[PDB]
């Protein structure tokens, strides 16, 4: 299952995404795809302190 | 800087983890998105680089 979603994000951040689905050979959604599931995975890193 | 709207199909599944990500950061879904594409491309560029 799959959900088409409107979002608005930054130009320059986008021209980059498309760059890097290129060298892939993926097309835009699914390397949407990739860094949103390692985002999920990103914002459980730690740093421990003092 | 310029945002851009546009429509991406995601995995539902992603998009629910990377939906209750954004409520526990308090961003809303596009703030959310942009910040894993920002560090996606960082990660990607550092992959290929080595």
């Amino acid at each position: 299952t799959k959900e088409k979603i409107s979002v608005t994000v930054d130009a320059a951040v986008l021209a980059a995404i498309d760059a890097d689905a290129r060298a892939a050979g993926l097309n835009r959604s699914e390397m949407i795809e990739q860094a949103l599931r390692n985002e999920h995975l990103r914002v459980a890193l730690r740093d421990y302190t003092a």
